[PDB]
């Protein structure tokens, strides 16, 4: 598993790599940040760096990783946000998983 950010003209793009998941995690668009759960998918503290993409003008502040959540197997994701946005999920195969 890990995290990566970047960026396209529908802006940024926060591109995650899950290896051993077959459904999908739980998108939550909240006002503040993102939040995504992958049940199965523990990773390890070894890949939960986060991202440093500060004054990259996008309306992602910043993408953070963090494995323990207080639910066991389950992963989960932090993508601080600014001002109004919106979040498009892509799944271009069964284990890669994007956010615009």
């Amino acid at each position: 598993k890990d995290v990566r950010f970047e960026e396209s003209s529908s802006g940024g793009r926060i591109v995650m790599k899950l290896s051993g998941t077959s459904g999908w995690k739980v998108d939550r668009p909240d006002p503040r940040s993102a939040v995504l759960t992958l049940d199965n998918a523990r990773l390890p503290k070894k890949f939960e760096r986060s991202l440093d993409t500060s004054a990259l003008d996008t309306p992602v502040k910043m993408i953070s990783a963090f494995s323990v959540p207080g639910a066991g197997g389950k992963v989960r994701l932090v993508v601080a946000a600014d001002g109004a946005i919106e979040e498009k999920v892509s799944q271009s195969a069964g284990t890669l998983s994007w956010r615009l």
